[PDB]
């Protein structure tokens, strides 16, 4: 009874809090009426906490504003569910208020009040709520547990079931509401694109969909590239191709990945998920908030070079040093503006990470948000295992994650692709 694609035939919510911030930047009015997802990054964001990350509007305020903007007609608002116990276990930049052992509080004081408020809007037939479920969670339990270079926190979160059970609980509690459309976060190709990660990610997504009373029927789809920068399509790069003998996969950039972009990745992932037992009518989202890679540095065509790495590095639109470089990435541009069904199996391109909001502090900044200083956000950081021992590529003088980052907004705007 829920529509096949909640983005289809709907006006998109414009967040007034985000809109004002964009509009106050030079030239920012050009994108200030774009739809971005509303993040519930703290229990305080539910009622509203006048914070640097969520401002003066609580969830009810946003849904009232969504109803107002709708004018009676179909309108879709995206709400990011983002407060798991031991949140973001592989990193420190977006750690949260709920510790590893606080699943009970996640249920009672976070998911339950959210569900309560959403139920109050169930009488608006044309309001659609897209719930984006727990970014940067489950894939960590595949790639950051055991072996070498993992974290004890991720190991613990796998052991105690907090991520799997927390996700299943969100899926059921929100999914049983008539106008709520759940999308599970699915990392990105430069995370779980490899053979060793792909299948196990599929399995853990299925496990979470069946935890805490959930079934696959509470899952409308999956989102990739959330708050990341991976290219939607690499127009001059073929993952299966070859440069003068040497395979594309042998390049430093691709490094045996099954994929070079998000589109091929989510289309294959969609098929795997259906095969695993997810509904055949699931659809994929791609966060294109920051993946346009436009401006003067954008390749205008494939390289003429016959050397493998030279060809790949000159041909790729994603210009990062390493695909594992995730924080405040230097040179990034706004990607495709939100678009309905742009490609086979894709419900929408969307702006989930709101452009101009930081990925993390570039230094030690005191806060009550539970957020530490992650060195992957430090421009001077020389890397580790999970990035091939490379410089971080992160922008200097960055504020706490979610805080307004003028310099990043301005560069994203300048590097928009397609141009504005
Ligand atoms: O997306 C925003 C989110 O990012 C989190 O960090 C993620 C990175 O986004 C992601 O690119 C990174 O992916 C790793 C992956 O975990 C490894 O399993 C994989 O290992 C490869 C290796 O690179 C190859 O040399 C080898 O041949 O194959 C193996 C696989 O078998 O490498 C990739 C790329 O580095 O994982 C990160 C998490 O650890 C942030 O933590 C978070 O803050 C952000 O919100
Ligand atoms: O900007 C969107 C979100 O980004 C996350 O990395 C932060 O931790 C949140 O506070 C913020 O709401
Ligand atoms: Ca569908």
């Amino acid at each position: 009874e829920k529509v096949d694609n909640p983005f289809e035939g709907a006006k998109l919510y414009v967040n007034p809090v985000w809109s004002a911030k964009a509009a106050a930047e030079p030239g920012g009015s050009a994108v200030a009426n774009e739809s971005t997802a509303v993040w519930l990054d703290r229990i305080g964001a539910i009622e509203g906490n006048d914070s640097p990350t969520t401002g003066s509007m609580g969830l009810r305020d946003h849904l009232e504003e969504a109803v107002r903007q709708s004018g009676g007609d179909p309108l879709t608002i995206q709400v990011v569910i983002y407060n798991l116990p031991g949140r973001a276990c592989a990193a420190l930049a977006a750690n949260g208020e709920l510790g590893p052992d606080e699943l009970d509080r996640y249920k009672s004081e976070y998911i339950d009040p959210i569900a309560d408020i959403m139920w109050d809007f169930a009488d608006y037939e044309n309001l659609r709520i897209v719930a984006i479920i727990e970014i940067d969670s489950l894939p960590n339990l595949v790639t950051n547990v055991g072996g070498n270079g993992g974290t004890e926190l991720c190991a613990y979160m796998k052991q105690n079931g907090g991520y799997v059970n927390g996700v299943g609980y969100a899926l059921r509690k929100l999914g049983e509401i008539p106008n709520v459309y759940n999308y599970i976060d699915a990392a990105h190709h430069g995370w779980i694109g490899w053979d060793s990660n792909f299948g196990p990610s599929v399995d853990i997504f299925y496990e979470a969909a069946n935890a805490s009373g959930s079934t696959v029927d509470y899952v409308h789809g999956f989102i990739s590239n959330t708050a990341n920068y991976s290219a939607t399509v690499e127009p001059y790069l073929d993952v299966n191709g070859t440069v003068n003998g040497q395979l594309i996969r042998q390049s430093k950039w691709v490094d045996w990945n099954q994929y070079v972009d998000e589109l091929s990745f989510v289309q294959d992932l969609r098929q795997a998920l259906i095969a695993k037992g997810f509904r055949s009518d699931i659809g994929m989202l791609i966060d294109t908030s920051r993946n346009g890679w436009g401006g003067p540095n954008r390749p205008t065509g494939p390289s003429s070079s016959t050397d493998l790495n030279t060809y790949v590095d000159e041909s790729r639109i994603d210009r990062r040093i390493h695909p594992g470089n995730w924080c405040n990435q230097a040179g990034a541009g706004l990607g495709e503006r939100p678009t309905v069904n742009p490609a086979p199996g894709v419900d929408a391109y969307v702006w989930v990470k709101p452009p101009g909001e930081s990925d993390g502090a570039s230094e030690e900044i005191p806060n009550d948000e539970g957020k530490g200083f992650d060195r992957m956000c430090d421009p001077t950081y020389q890397g580790n295992a999970r990035n091939g021992n490379n410089p971080s590529g992160a922008l200097p003088n960055a504020p706490i994650s979610g805080h307004w980052f003028s310099a990043q907004f301005r560069e994203l705007l300048a590097n928009a692709y397609p141009p504005l």
